[PDB]
C-alpha cells in the first residue's frame, strides 16, 4: 500500500481506539521482529493483523445517485451501509459450469444500490458482511438493475473494503432512520 | 430447538429481508427437499446465510459491575460497546504448542471489562468486531485481572453475539460521551 505511516496510524486509532503511544509500541515490536520492514511496512502489517483492510492507493466525493450504467469502473468509488443481504445462489455459465452469486442492498445519503457479489467474491466477503456494516466499492462494473436501482457488479476485478475509513461514512443515516 | 418463528425473526434481523421474502426462501428449500420440516428448512436457510443459531440467547438485566471472578459462567450475560481492540498475540501452551489470544475493552452503563478471546474464538470473532460496535457475551469465565477487576474469558464454551437485539443496548453511552 502507498498510504503513509501517519495515515495508517490514523486509521488504526479510529478502528481500534488504541492511543498513538500504544500503536507506536506495536510498530516497534513488529520492527524488532522483522529488520527488513520500514516504519510504513510495519504499520501496514499491524493494520493487517488487526483485520483492517487497507486500499493500495487512496479519495472520492462520489455518491450512489451519481452511478450510471456503463460508467468507467475506474471512476466507481462509493460507500454504503448494508440494508439487506439476500441468500447466495447458483447460476449456470455458458460453458455448462455452475458459479455462485449473492446480492445485497446498500445505501448512502443519496440513494440505494444493489451490490452483486460474483463467484469467489461470495466466498471472500459474504459471511464477513453484516447488515449495518459499511462497505466501500471500487472498480465495479455498473449495470442498470431491472428495478431502476444502480447495480454494482463485484467480480475478481472489483474491490470491497469492509468498514472503510472514509469521510462519507459519517453522513450515511443509521439503519433505524431508514 | 429454536422454533421456525424464532429462526425467521433472527433471519429478519441478520439479513433485513422481509418476512414474505424469507418465507419464499423457506418454500424453495422445502420444494428442493420433501423430508425437511418447516423448522428444519428455516434452520437450513439460516446456515446457508452464514447465521449460527444460538440456542440460549436469553434476556438479562446483568451489568458489568455485577461480574465477579469465579461466578457461574451460565449466569454470565452482559452487553457492552467496544472501546478498544488490541492486536492478536501468540501464547505458549503447557504442551509446548502455540495458540492465539486477543483482548478488547468493552463498557456498558455500569463499567468496563476486558474481554479475552482465546484460540478459535479469535478467528471466529476478532475481525467481525469494531470500536463502537456492541457485543453480547454469554457463558464466559470471569477472572480477576492483574488490577483486581473482573475480565471475561471467551473460551470454547463462551458465545458472543455481534450487535445484539437487547433492551440494555440503548442504555450504553455513545463513544463520544466516554
Ligand atoms: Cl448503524
Amino acid at each position: 500500500t502507498v498510504l503513509t505511516k501517519d495515515r495508517i496510524i490514523e486509521i488504526i486509532e479510529r478502528k481500534t481506539g488504541m492511543s498513538r503511544e500504544e500503536i507506536e509500541e506495536e510498530i516497534r515490536k513488529i520492527m524488532e521482529e522483522d529488520p527488513y520492514l520500514s516504519e510504513q511496512g510495519a504499520a501496514a502489517l499491524l493494520a493487517e493483523r488487526l483485520g483492517i483492510d487497507l486500499i493500495e492507493k487512496e479519495v472520492s466525493l462520489m455518491r450512489i445517485s451519481e452511478l450510471y450504467p456503463g460508467m468507467d469502473p475506474r471512476e466507481v468509488n462509493v460507500v454504503g451501509r448494508v440494508l439487506k443481504k439476500y441468500p447466495p445462489r447458483e447460476y449456470t455459465r455458458k460453458d455448462g459450469s455452475v458459479g455462485r452469486v449473492a446480492s445485497l442492498i446498500i445505501y448512502d445519503d443519496s440513494g440505494r444500490a444493489r451490490v452483486v457479489l460474483w463467484d469467489a467474491k461470495v466466498s471472500e466477503y459474504y459471511n464477513k458482511i453484516e447488515v449495518g456494516d459499511v462497505i466501500k466499492v471500487l472498480d465495479a462494473q455498473v449495470k442498470e438493475s431491472l428495478s431502476g436501482l444502480p447495480e454494482l457488479h463485484i467480480n475478481f476485478r472489483a474491490r470491497i473494503i469492509l468498514n472503510p475509513d472514509d469521510p462519507r461514512v459519517e453522513m450515511i443515516p443509521p439503519l433505524e432512520e431508514v
